[PDB]
């Protein structure tokens, strides 16, 4: 349907997964997304990064509100602010970026539709809860690491992060990053190898996801 920013907050904080998949093929992005429901994923992230990749995610969210009608649909690898008012007009209830740009906050925060930017130091976590962002990306998580987190969380308690790169569907991983205070993690490629994607082992997508959520569940 389309989810308020409480919804989507509150969701991605519980769930504390959100997959991050391409814009390539609509059927194949219809597979992906019924097998992530399936295991317990209720926000998802497409990827602006294939050409005319928003018609591709157009498609998908007419699709998805009878298919799968609790997840709720985000945008990432938004750079521009144009570019997040036309996935608003998409339906993306998230917007989520690589980078801080002010512009996206304004046109996000104009219809409350939370933008989570990219952020690479503790100034850049706070310039973005500056303008408004509630859940700020730490971006990219295997160069600044779990200590990055823990170090940020104690003079700024405050403080929502995104997890997104290097993280992996192991406990060992989501443990460092949840202890580390991590309020979500974003995934791509480990959620998805390729050859299950390839072959149709939406079962094994399934099964990733719901092993993922059940650690984040009991971490909290």
């Amino acid at each position: 349907a389309r989810f308020d920013k409480k919804e989507t907050i509150r969701t991605m904080t519980d769930t504390g997964l959100v997959p991050v998949f391409c814009s390539c093929d609509v059927e194949v992005a219809k597979q992906v997304i019924r097998a992530c429901y399936n295991g317990g994923v209720r926000v998802f992230e497409f990827t602006n990064r294939e050409e005319a990749a928003h018609e591709v995610f157009g498609a998908v969210s007419r699709w998805i509100v009878e298919a799968c009608p609790e997840m709720i649909l985000g945008v990432g690898s938004i750079v521009d602010a144009p570019t997040a008012s036309l996935y608003l007009q998409s339906g993306a209830n998230f917007v989520v970026g690589p980078l801080t740009n002010p512009d996206i906050a304004k046109v996000c925060n104009r219809r409350l539709v939370p933008y989570i930017p990219g952020c690479g130091s503790v100034s850049e976590v706070g310039y973005a809860q500056e303008l408004g962002c509630d859940i700020c990306k730490v971006f990219p998580g295997d160069v600044l690491g779990p200590g990055f987190v823990k170090a940020l969380k104690a003079p700024m308690p405050w403080s929502q992060v995104m997890v997104t790169g290097g993280v992996k569907p192991k406990e060992a991983n989501l443990k460092a990053w949840f202890d580390a205070g991590a309020t979500c993690v974003g995934m791509g490629s480990n959620l998805f190898p390729p050859e299950a994607i390839a072959s149709g082992n939406w079962e094994k997508i399934t099964d990733i996801c719901a092993q993922a959520l059940g650690v984040i569940r009991e971490v909290r």
